[PDB]
């Protein structure tokens, strides 16, 4: 039945990495992680936001964001009682934008609501996998064969898609050098937004080389010019950043912009409307694989149970979690063998935090109530 | 946790019109819980493709010993469990259903609350037949409008569409007003059709050929009022191909012609992510698919009302223990976990044609 | 010359409504000048997507710290030296139109004049909120135009807009006439505002989502009203595929919400470049940003009037020394370099909530 | 502040070329160059007509454009007093056609407004790069390989960008022919108007030989061909004569015309049109870079000025002055080096007359005034 929110948790934490990720939009080596934790009927559901300090990736921030849940998001929700998720969601009024910000609540909510019936996350979803394919996305690097080397890494690991970030003076070298060596492997790139429509023929070139598609070529909130550009090629574009709905799925799919799409949950705003973006695209005949932003096992976790439904048909970006921490945030470890992910066993996400070494790593906490 | 089923029982019931309806049920029994659903195929294909015979058919050799005995994580799973097999989504719809109806009542949880609903109450829509002539049409308007029904649906047939709406719009400048079309007209009926466009109706249902999309399309480029289609959504990806060709604006969605609830939920977003509307079509059920009905419509692209008016106008005497009255062309959600309904199954027994019980 | 960008402060007022506003400022030091921006962002996000908390975040930890202590050759490259971040542009904004009115003022020249323009005078309109009937409607709309406005808007909704536009028609068969239908509608709504075509609107304002262009498009080809795009056009490359898509033939131009003075006039060229026209938005701006949107507006596109009427009719006392008031829908310019206008900086003190001073 | 326009004068000099330019409308050896000089507040503005003696690239002439001078636009700035150069350019009327002659009073205002400022002329157009990259377009020429010696030569320059002038019966040839010896350059085409829908198939062969664009193969005046067979071929096309205002510009892209422009800054009527012009090919994704016309020092010094906007993002053919003349009308050197041409530096254009000099080669001289 029913369930009330009575107190929030906000607590930031940050993570040291382990490789150094070399995007187009930027070098990463360290990771704050905002969580959000919910509390009722002696459950707890917690979540993750995938905001970054500065804008880089997107348009949000961890700064505005937290502004926004603890001035608006979270009053609006403490001390009510609620039949879903769903009606969480509903209650946040018709603010605009700030998806990963909303997602952070109704994603918490989520997992509250599964708690509280005690049932996994995906299975209340409508997935019903064990394991879900799983490729690796591997930054920026070195040269032509001293990088089809960290390929071969993940190749011998059995990981099931190699995704190459390519960027503006470096693309189409590793590609032919990767096929090259790997002539069988499903293979992609991270075109990263960083191209124009002036770059199209060059792209063309990529074709041969016969990737899965190509993710993300032209600007991060564009679909128009994209339509375009698949046009002129013939490998399938797949969008990443310029979908953040339904809808925007919806208008994607039938502008032809892409074929794919990588969907990332928090980008989206939640498990529902990812579910809703999961079915648009499968209603189009085209499949979604699941994004990842650098997650501690939280997030982690709900990217698991979303990627059960059944249209996750290409693997995803969810590998090993000890590819990225020495020590991840939650007890459970969340390993890849052979390219498969297991689900964590469990309600909701079937994942723990690990409060003692949380606290080690806290630089602010607060707690909000009715 | 996961679900077993563990028996199944096929009831043809032969209930009491206020002449009679068949009414075909599978209930479905695991984990000390059942699930019911209701069949809305007929005894010969009309409305569309099957039959009772050849669903109850499919569903003995075929369904049934697919599903018995074997454990499940969730009704996506169950479904799954049969997805060799092509069209028959009625047939399909029954399992699908019955194992939705289970699946909550093992949580104790709602039905539409599992599907995302958070209605507590579903607006409802009243369907008129052909009357007699122009003033009777109206007269009948003016009872329903006063029952407070929110939506009035005109049957409208060749020589007789624009005078009855033209006489309702007339008398009722500002109610929510449709048409059935009943494929009943062709693309030469273009400039006819068009002619209703000045009573802005909310949408003509299904003009054209039940299994047509494209000549839809075609037919909406010549008239202005809206097109609901009916019987040609079938499934998700049907929905997304009508709405993207613009064979119309808005969907009239039938929870067991597209094949169950799950498959119902993705029509009703994919319509809602072209931020077209659906609406709860009606097929005479008894109360269990009424409440599988009301149940649906509690989600939040149900945005026109729907035909899950009160059980009383169609049977003396309803197969479940809870009466189904709308009040002021709101209908309550009933409650409970699953549908909320019980059967009566001493009632039931009275009426029933045929039984059958299944087992691993 | 070049200029080095020394010092910056942000001042949040809340300035008195004639409730309150808060009036984000920046102020930027340089080469013996200070140029001053207002930020148009909200305390939660309602009009769009950033807020305040958001926004001054981005400019103490990201974009100050990026300009600080650099020396610039003009607000071109004070802008490219934060376009590594994405969306955010009235965040941006800030610092682009701090920089124009600084590099203005270390030249001696109106803002208005370095971007092209050469109008002594812009055009303003007038917008009315939902009155309770039709003849409340005329008798503002009757009022407004006897005060000489070139343009009256009305917000309309679902429920409200066929009535007060034809009612104000009716009285007013020849004056400029438009909505603001304020993201309020759906498509299903197509035939109902088909009937505000015979008014003969200038245009209906973003009928649809505030992101949407494509959905807009469809609109317009089932209406001859054109439509106006307001929050989907955040940038010149919006305004093209808005344009070239037929999401709209007019565009509210609002200098913030698409990052700018240089961008605005890119937005204004590639619409011209269309034949399409832009007019001036409006955000209940202080006299900061109402004389930045004044020095916009003497552009040659600018062929619709601008909501860039008088200061007296939001604010008891402005936070400027200069008076911006409109004489028969006729804003002057105002007088002097950049934009013309001068913070009164004991007034300001009084209202100040927060201040702060950065340097590199 | 405001400027008043006091006198004018036009000064036609011709100057002596050095290599023979060979197009597919004609072969040129020689220059005339006219030049216009506003003055006012103490300050002078210079600029430099692009038209001809007879109508063969486009269709004005020195002739007419100096009667339209001296009979119609003189007259109407001269003694006027104006905000800027917009507003001089408002003062023309609505005379129809004849840009480069509007251009002319323009860009000499451009020049006269910004040095009454002390401001360099880029700086105020909104640009800010410090050099530009720079290409050189070869004549036609010799044969298919003691030709790739003259593209040699310019490779060993640095020159970023080589384009071949061919035309019906001398094209695919060279193409092979330099991307045979010089695999990896940047090289384009001018297919000079030449050709027409008939020749489609011959062009689609250009194809593999991996151009940046084809420019102006159809019609001069022309847009609906030019999208016609863009469709049919894979390389790029590129207007030039066909593109005269922002609208041309809006309408070709469009109607996919092409996918670049030669943006020629007198051809289009002037510096504000140009970056009107550069803009709405930006908010297509097109780039735009810098056309030449054998330009002596003030036409070139404009060109450099202009080519300094963001979206000039392929190479001009603003290359070497000392490849066209022996000495350029001005004191300064506007040389290339390494395919990178520095703006030359002072307020407006940056370079000056050198009047000893042109007296020498003046053939017409008048003043005008109010
Ligand atoms: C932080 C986020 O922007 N980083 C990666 C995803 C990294 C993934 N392997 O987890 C990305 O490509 O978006
Ligand atoms: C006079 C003009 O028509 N000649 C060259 C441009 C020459 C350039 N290199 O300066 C052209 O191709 O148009
Ligand atoms: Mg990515
Ligand atoms: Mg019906
Ligand atoms: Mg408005
Ligand atoms: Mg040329």
């Amino acid at each position: 039945r029913m369930f009330k929110i009575e107190a929030a948790e906000i607590v930031v934490a940050r993570l040291p990495l382990k490789f150094r990720f070399e995007t187009s939009f930027g070098v990463q080596t360290h990771k704050v992680v905002p969580l959000l934790i919910l509390h009722g009927e002696g459950v707890q559901g917690v979540a993750e936001g995938t905001m970054e300090a500065r804008p880089m990736y997107r348009e949000e921030t961890i700064c505005g964001a937290l502004c926004l849940l603890r001035g608006t998001f979270l009053p609006a929700i403490l001390g009510q009682t609620f039949a879903n998720p769903e009606a969480v969601s509903d209650a946040l009024g018709s603010y605009r934008g700030n998806r990963m910000a909303r997602a952070m609540v109704e994603m918490a909510a989520w997992d509250l609501w599964a708690r509280t019936l005690g049932v996994p996350l995906g299975t209340l979803l409508g997935g019903h996998k064990e394991q879900v394919e799983v490729g690796v996305s591997l930054g920026i690097q070195a040269d032509e064969q001293a990088t089809v080397d960290l390929v071969r890494r993940h190749v011998e690991q059995g990981y099931r898609r190699i995704k190459l970030k390519i960027k503006p003076g470096w693309d189409v070298q590793p590609v032919r050098a990767t096929r090259e060596a790997f002539p069988d492997i499903r293979l992609t790139v991270d075109a990263n937004s960083a191209y124009t429509l002036a770059d199209a023929g060059r792209l063309r070139q990529l074709d041969e080389y016969d990737l899965t598609y190509i993710e993300q070529p032209l600007a991060w909130d564009d679909l128009v010019d994209h339509a375009e550009l698949a046009r002129r090629i013939r490998t399938p574009l797949c969008l990443d950043e310029s979908v953040a709905s339904a809808s925007d799925a919806r208008k994607a799919l039938a502008l032809g912009a892409g074929g794919v799409i990588n969907l990332k949950v928090a980008r989206v705003g939640g498990h529902a409307e990812s579910r809703r973006v999961h079915d648009v695209a499968q209603s189009f005949g085209a499949p979604v694989w699941c994004g990842g932003m650098l997650e501690s096992g939280i997030g982690r976790a709900h990217n698991i149970h979303l990627s059960t439904l059944s249209n996750f048909r290409l693997p995803g970006d969810t590998s090993s979690a000890s590819r990225y921490w020495e020590r991840d945030l939650i007890q459970e470890p969340l390993e890849a063998v052979d390219g498969l992910m297991p689900v964590p066993q469990g309600p909701g996400t079937g994942v723990t935090l690990d409060r003692e070494f949380l606290a080690t790593v806290t630089e602010a906490q607060e707690e909000h109530r009715a």
